[PDB]
């Protein structure tokens, strides 16, 4: 079903986060949301915060239905570090390594992720057609 596909898709993404992204050396700043007590202006500067725990919560709620949607939140971790810390910061260098490891692992599982993403979308569209047909009475 679409539900089994959603589960298989989210399982692969979660393993990318936990086995690859969270394992990047010195990735500790990125495993949780920034604590505003320690960085009081963070959420004034950064409009769309993102971190690896939040990505995992999003995966568990099946927010991501495409490789692109996932990568977009992953890219946000890096973009936010560029904005807050600058390109030359160690924070930014580490965030880039996290993004790179994500791309390399997506590459590795691309065939299966691509077929799941297609199958999920097709099932979703078919359910919507069914609902629209039922609205038409
Ligand atoms: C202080 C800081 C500055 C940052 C930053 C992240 C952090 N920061 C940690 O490094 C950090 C390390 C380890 C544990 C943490 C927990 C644990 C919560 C559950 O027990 C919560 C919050 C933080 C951390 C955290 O806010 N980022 C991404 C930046 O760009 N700056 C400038």
């Amino acid at each position: 079903s679409m539900d089994d596909d959603q589960v298989a898709f989210s399982f692969i993404l979660d393993n990318i986060v936990t086995q690859k992204m969270m394992a990047v050396p010195d990735s500790w700043p990125f495993h949780h949301p920034v604590n505003k007590k320690f960085v009081p202006d963070y959420y004034k500067v950064i409009v769309n915060p993102m971190d690896l725990e939040t990505i995992r919560k999003n995966i568990s709620k099946h927010k991501y239905q495409s490789r692109e949607s996932f990568l977009d939140d992953v890219n946000l971790i890096l973009a936010n570090s560029v904005k807050y810390n600058g390109p030359e910061s160690q924070y930014t260098k580490t965030a880039q390594e996290i993004v790179n490891v994500c791309y390399q692992t997506l590459t590795e599982y691309d065939e299966h992720l691509t077929q799941l993403e297609k199958d999920i979308c097709t099932a979703k569209e078919a359910a919507l057609e069914e609902a629209e047909l039922e609205s038409l009475d």
